Formats: C-alpha cells, structure tokens, sequence
RNA sequence: GUUGGUUCUAUUUCUAGGACCUGAUUAAUAGGGACGGUCGGGGGCAUCAGUAUUCAAUUGUC
C-alpha cells in the first residue's frame, strides 16, 4: 500500500527519500521489504541511480532467497548498466576507504574469535 | 564437532565468508585394584620389663 502511495506521489525529493529509505532498509522480513521496494521502483535508471546502492551490494536459506532477490534485481538498459558499473567502482572505493581506515587503525585475536566460536 | 589475510556496516562502535598453525554392551552374591574405620600370640628390626635359674661378691648362724 505504501508503494502504491509512492507511485501515486516534492516529487523527486520524496522519490530520493524513498530510495534512501530502501537503502537504509537493505531480518528476512526487512530483506523482503527491500526486494519489494526495489520491485516497486523497477525513466528506468535516471530515478534509480540512488536506489541501487545496496541492491547490487547483495549481488542461510534467507541468504539463498536474497541471492534470488539479487538475481531478480539484476534481471529487472545501457544507462542502467553504466550506472551499475559506476556503482560497483564506488563500492570498490568504499571498500578501499574502509580498508584505509582499518590499516590506519592497525581485535587481533578477535578477528579469528568469531570463526573459532562459530566452528 | 592452536596463526595470518578477504569484503559488509550505519549512526570508532560493530560486523560476513577460506586456508593453515583425538572412538562407542551389562557391571555377576566371577575377579583383581583403590579408599575408610579397623582387627589379629601374623611377620622383621630396634627398645623396655619381669621374677626365676646359674655365677660372683658382702654378710649371718652351726
């Protein structure tokens, strides 16, 4: 119903607010809500530039369903593929920024305590 | 059922996946073993005691 109201709807500002809310969303219920909001969002990419910031990041039966959701978001385009490649480079840049923060900070045994406590 | 490295996280918190750095019935009014308080002219060594016996000394009496 809220996606129906968002399609019925500061138009571009509220659309960016909805895309920011979907990125803040993206446990199984919230992940299904994120896939539903991405399906309600999918111009084809000129409004969806600021909406694939997390749906491509996800591209454990809930994890298998999330992988099916990522395949659904990838199937459902030249400008969209260009924005997706730029967003992949931006996620690589964010990984570089997090790695730079970690390398400047350097949980030595705590970096393996999670795996030693999991198995 | 003991190390190092990868990526994902929003208001440094706090996070997800690799490698690599010891086997399986019951517990007999069968058994041996441990433990507890014991028990016995049981044994070995060391020690203590007894009054006899023998010997010696000192006497006493015939």
């Amino acid at each position: 119903n809220i996606s129906i109201l968002w399609k019925e709807q500061t138009g571009e500002d509220l659309k960016y607010t909805t895309a920011i809310d979907y990125m803040v969303t993206r446990g199984i219920i919230r992940s299904d809500e994120h896939r539903m909001d991405s399906f309600m969002s999918k111009a084809l990419l000129v409004q969806v530039l600021d909406e694939d910031e997390v749906i491509a990041e996800g591209e454990y039966l809930e994890t298998y369903y999330s992988r099916a959701v990522d395949e659904e978001q990838e199937e459902l385009l030249e400008d969209k593929l260009q924005v997706s490649d730029f967003t992949k480079i931006y996620t690589a840049v964010k990984q570089t920024v997090l790695e730079r923060r970690k390398e400047r900070r350097s949980a030595d045994k705590k970096l393996r305590k999670h795996a030693r406590s999991r198995e």
